[PDB]
């Protein structure tokens, strides 16, 4: 059946308001729109969550703090998360659009759900972090629980998603796989190698440390090699997928050297799976550049070819000076070894032999 499309005109409006991409979520749908792939998508209206819903993970006190400071304009509210003013609308908006989709999952409505605001994935039980207020990966994953056995958590941002990993860092039932920049300095710090969770949840947190400049053929070579083996030793229900763009050429972030077209080829090999799966936007600065990718994204879980030209709409002028879908890597130098992305793949090779369903 036909993939899920999370939209209406005041969510796009409120996710809008994010002061650090603003206009990104109406750049994205209008690229979308004028290619027409929304006529091939089910647009399901997102609820707004409410305070018990945001509650399945987050704490009361964090929460209440949160709607508190978001009238006035220790939860890590500082340079990277200020306390503006509707902070907690905009939060519970995007957290009711995950969980919207993960509903959608659960009611056989569709196989794939795509809500491409959302993917926040450092906030934490008691703290938001890293301009992310509330962990909606977290209240997806937490509501398609109810349905299925296994969650895998495949985490594609740039950034180690540390919030999601911290919040299943001590169950089986939920994997999660992140592929990020890891150097000393570069943010938040966490998801080396040797980082497998812990307790009963050990081996059941994958992490693939990559340095700056990685290209899309030896970035697809990492992601096949890990989630060929994830799949087989975990076997996973349902995925929820995180594709923030600032892994993409272009970006201000500076440190990968990615196309949309290597990032796609990594979601096609999970879309073949055939399960479940939530798919969740994230990072991404250069703006016209994130919704070329997820428009692409979009033509690719559609099975569509898109035309390079780029249509006239709205945000046209925002796509020259060439006017086109693909994206160019930079000339930026490749700084991965492959032999320490061999080492890398046969350490998690070996944490996973741990892993028996
Ligand atoms: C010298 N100085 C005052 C500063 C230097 C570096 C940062 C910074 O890291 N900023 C951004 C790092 C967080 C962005 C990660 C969020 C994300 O894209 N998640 O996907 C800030 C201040
Ligand atoms: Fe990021
Ligand atoms: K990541
Ligand atoms: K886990």
């Amino acid at each position: 059946l036909v993939p899920v499309y999370i939209y209406s005109p005041e969510y796009v409006s409120m996710c809008d308001s994010l002061a650090k991409i603003p206009k990104r979520a109406s750049m994205v749908h209008s690229l979308i729109e004028a290619y027409a792939l929304h006529k091939q998508m089910r647009i399901v209206k997102p609820k707004v969550a409410s305070m018990e819903e945001m509650a399945t993970f987050h704490t009361d006190a964090y929460l209440q703090h949160l709607q508190k400071v978001s009238q006035e304009g220790e939860y890590g509210l500082g340079y990277l998360c200020p306390a503006t003013e509707g902070i907690f609308d905009y939060a519970a908006a995007i957290g009711g659009a995950t969980i919207t989709a993960a509903q959608c999952l659960i009611d056989g409505m569709c196989k794939v759900a795509i809500n491409w605001s959302g993917g926040w994935h450092h906030a934490k039980k008691d703290e938001a972090s890293g301009f992310c207020y509330l962990n909606d990966a977290v209240l997806g994953i937490l509501r398609l629980r109810r349905k299925f056995e296994r969650i895998l958590y495949v985490d594609l941002d740039l950034h180690h998603g540390d919030g999601v990993e911290d919040a299943f860092s001590f169950t089986s039932k939920v994997m999660t796989v992140s592929l990020h920049k890891f150097s000393p300095g570069f943010f938040p710090g966490t998801g080396d190698v040797s980082d497998v969770g812990l307790g009963k949840g050990r081996y059941y947190s994958v992490n693939v440390p990559i340095q700056d400049g990685i290209q899309d053929e030896k970035y697809y070579q990492i992601c096949e090699s890990v989630l060929k083996e994830v799949y087989q030793a975990f076997n996973p229900k349902a995925v929820v997928l995180q594709l923030g763009a600032d892994t993409i050429a272009g970006d201000p972030m500076c440190s990968f050297n990615m196309t949309p077209v290597g990032i796609g080829k990594c979601l096609k090999y999970i879309l073949q799976w055939q399960l479940a799966t939530l798919i969740l936007g994230g990072g991404g600065y250069n703006l016209a550049n994130t919704a070329r990718c997820w428009t692409y994204l979009t033509g690719v879980i559609l099975g569509k070819t898109l035309s390079s030209e780029i249509p006239d709409h709205e945000f046209f002028t925002a796509y020259g000076p060439d006017y086109v879908l693909e994206i160019t890597p930079s000339c930026r130098p490749d700084r991965n070894e492959p032999h320490r992305i061999q080492q890398i793949l046969n350490y998690i090779k070996g944490n996973l032999k741990h892993v028996v369903i």
